[PDB]
């Protein structure tokens, strides 16, 4: 029963997972589709600048 | 039989580690769409091209 408790939580993990990388790749996609709309003006620089920022914001508005 | 029920512990350790990153992945994406979506309401200059973007911005999925 043992076997039981923990197939039941790996998949309970690999739903998530699954959530997760649907979500991510959505947000990717778009990403994408913006950079090559960029593909020069200050604002677009400013775009491709937060594509390729190395970590997430934090700054308050 | 013994070690069945430590292989579905350790296959749920592996996906609870992709949890984690994913996490990190996603909230890095979103918050890169939050900033460019700011951009283009901060900037109003009728720009065809920001236009474009927004569009991106909230265009759905069929599928999702």
């Amino acid at each position: 029963a043992l076997a039981e408790e923990w197939k039941r939580r790996y998949e309970k993990e690999k739903e998530k997972v699954e959530d997760l990388e649907k979500e991510r790749d959505f947000y990717f996609g778009k990403l994408r589709n913006i950079e090559l709309i960029c593909q020069n003006d200050p604002v677009l620089q400013r775009i491709v600048d937060i594509l390729y920022a190395t970590d997430e914001g934090f700054v308050i508005p």
